[PDB]
């Protein structure tokens, strides 16, 4: 049975909202919440975003985490044998111009499934998505979503994930077989990775200045976090209730041309969200009305409050 959602919904102003999935991202390493080894967020502290330093995870995996992330379902209701429309579907339904564009090893995990405009990179490097990011620009719409879903920090190959131009912290561990390497290397390779997404996020921010005819938004968000060999755990995707928060606490951050998002956003970033946010928020932006909208649950609306 394939499921339908939100059967009551329906929908003016020019609008444009750039969703970036990230990868394997943690938000302990995030210079924009206060990590200070190294400089990770350099590029867009200068567009000065919002940071949420309080946002979590829906899983500890991508299979878990990028259903349920755009899924009705809360991190308490869940379950992986669901099989319905997610919220792309909802924003599809209702006449917005939607677009998933993936350059994840992994896939969509089904969530872009049912979208006409969706693209498979080859997962080298995250900058590819900027290719059919620009070319998407001229075929706007007056309201528009475009999912950007990144590599990003993606292991154990982490030293793959960025050009040689971003190698900004040194030594780095340049292999898979990471309990081999000094430690501060592999955080070294780690935050690099961070540090060329923050990058591609300031350029997407760039593009969306010369984009003015529109009110255009980025909101980006990590899947989940990922161990280091702190007590000798590597990777993620350990069981969600006893795994540490390096795997659950996850970087969220908004900017907007709009300042008045952006304060509102600003209000919100230290309130304990997380990825069970993101139906309403993105449900919200685009004004859909239904009665699944949870008005206390959009990150833009004013009547948002915090997570039970
Ligand atoms: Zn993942």
């Amino acid at each position: 049975m394939f499921k339908t959602i939100a059967n009551d919904a329906y929908r003016h102003t020019k609008k444009l909202l750039v969703l970036v999935v990230g990868e394997t991202a943690r938000a302990a390493n995030y210079s924009l919440g206060g990590y200070t080894k190294n400089d990770t967020n350099f590029y867009t502290k200068k567009d000065n975003v919002v940071f949420f330093d309080n946002f979590s995870s829906c899983g500890t995996a991508t299979a878990v985490s990028l259903p349920c992330m755009f899924s009705i379902s809360k991190r308490e209701n869940y379950s992986s044998s669901e099989f319905q429309e997610n919220a792309m579907d909802v924003l599809y339904k209702t006449g917005v111009d939607a677009a998933w564009f993936d350059n994840n090893s992994g896939g969509c995990k089904g969530v872009c499934d049912r979208l006409a405009y969706k693209q498979k990179l080859s997962s080298d490097l995250d900058e590819n998505l900027l290719i059919p990011f620009k070319e998407k620009l001229n075929h706007l719409s007056d309201q528009n979503i475009i999912v950007l879903h990144l590599q990003g920090s993606h292991g154990p190959t982490y030293y793959k994930r960025y050009p040689s131009e971003f190698k900004k912290f040194t030594p780095t561990c340049d292999t898979n077989e990471l309990s081999k390497c000094d430690s501060e290397a592999l955080i070294n390779t780690y935050d690099n990775t961070l540090l060329y997404t923050d990058y591609l996020l300031s350029e997407i921010i760039k593009l969306l200045k010369e984009q003015k005819s529109y009110e255009s938004s980025l909101f980006y968000l990590s899947d989940h976090g990922e161990s280091l060999g702190e007590n000798g755990i590597y990777l993620h995707g350990m069981p969600y209730a006893i795994a540490p928060s390096y795997q659950t606490h996850i970087p969220a951050i908004f900017w907007s041309n709009d300042e008045k998002l952006m304060n509102l956003a600003k209000e919100h970033k230290g309130l304990k969200l997380s990825q069970d946010n993101l139906f309403s928020t993105l449900l919200g932006y685009f004004n859909v009305k239904t009665s699944v909208y949870e008005p206390e649950y959009d990150l833009l609306n004013p009547k948002l409050k915090a997570n039970p």
